[PDB]
């Protein structure tokens, strides 16, 4: 578009390229993305330039031209899933998961709060900066609307036929993407649905109607999904502490409904000492 200059290509999301451009006026660098327009689509984008938070990427402007769509956001630095790559020898210090963990159960609580939902959290749109910060991307653009879309963070209730499904969602992939952190391998690594849903399944438990009632009258659910026992979460996550386990634990329950909330999330134990350091970044 007229006002920008392409500097580089920096993604490709679900929902076309995402480009590195500078604002030929303003000098403002930004991150431009194409998409790919219903008026539905049009309706909802425009709520998100309203939902401003410190842990939301900043939608700076909505161009709506030529009957094309692209957003402008604010830009950083790096992903989560670069940093984490990055940081594969060593692992991300704990203090610094922690302040991670917590930042972002913050942008959630304000997003749920207003009702919404982000619905496909992942390691690859959470952005961070050179001074400790990370932010929520992407946030919307899922209600608003190539490589498989990973089904690694997906929860179960979605896996499962729920149409109708809540903000319990989001907490369910943020807590994989917290163990994620802590063990440096991906928690539920499915490459297809059935995959996923039975690598939850052999962690976790098959789920039942004691553990999470309605579950056996759900779409996708049968009778015939094999019976595992639920592994104990101290093989599931060493070297994590029994504050971050009871907390890990309780944003992977299955019923939605027992899911922690993000509110009472910032509540637990575990942030009690919790601490902002500054990531080292190497751009
Ligand atoms: O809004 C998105 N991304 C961004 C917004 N602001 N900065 C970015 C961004 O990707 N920055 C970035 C990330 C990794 C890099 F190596 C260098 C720079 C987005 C859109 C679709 C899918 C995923 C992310």
């Amino acid at each position: 578009m007229e006002n920008f200059q392409k500097v580089e290509k920096i993604g490709e999301g679900t929902y076309g390229v995402v480009y590195k451009a500078r604002n030929k006026l303003t000098g403002e660098v930004v991150a431009l993305k194409k998409i790919r327009v219903p008026s539905t689509a049009i309706r909802e984008i425009s709520l998100l330039k309203e939902l401003n938070h410190p842990n939301i990427v900043k939608l700076l402007d909505v161009i709506h031209t030529e009957n094309k769509l692209y957003l402008v956001f604010e830009f950083l630095h790096q992903d989560l899933k670069k940093f984490m790559d990055a940081s594969a020898l060593t692992g991300i210090p704990l203090p610094l998961i922690k302040s991670y963990l917590f930042q972002l159960l913050q942008g959630l609580a304000f997003c749920h709060s207003h009702r919404v939902l982000h619905r496909d959290l992942k390691p690859q749109n959470l952005l961070i900066n050179t001074e400790g910060a990370i932010k929520l991307a992407d946030f919307g653009l899922a209600r608003a609307f190539h490589e498989v879309v990973t089904l690694w963070y997906r929860a179960p209730e979605i896996l499962l036929g729920c149409k109708y499904y809540s903000t319990a969602v989001d907490i369910w992939s943020l807590g994989c993407i917290f163990a994620e952190m802590v063990t440096r391998r991906a928690l539920f690594p499915g490459d297809s649905e059935i995959d996923q849903l039975f690598r939850i399944f052999r962690t976790l438990g098959t789920p039942d109607e004691v553990v999470w009632p309605g579950v056996t009258s759900m779409p996708d659910y049968k009778p015939s999904f094999p019976k595992w026992a639920r592994q104990d979460f101290s093989k599931v996550v060493p070297p994590l502490d029994e504050d971050g386990r009871s907390l890990l634990s309780q944003m992977l329950h299955y019923d939605p409904n027992k899911r922690i909330s993000a509110k009472a999330a910032l509540a637990h134990p575990f942030f009690q000492d919790v601490t902002k350091p500054v990531p080292h970044l190497r751009l």
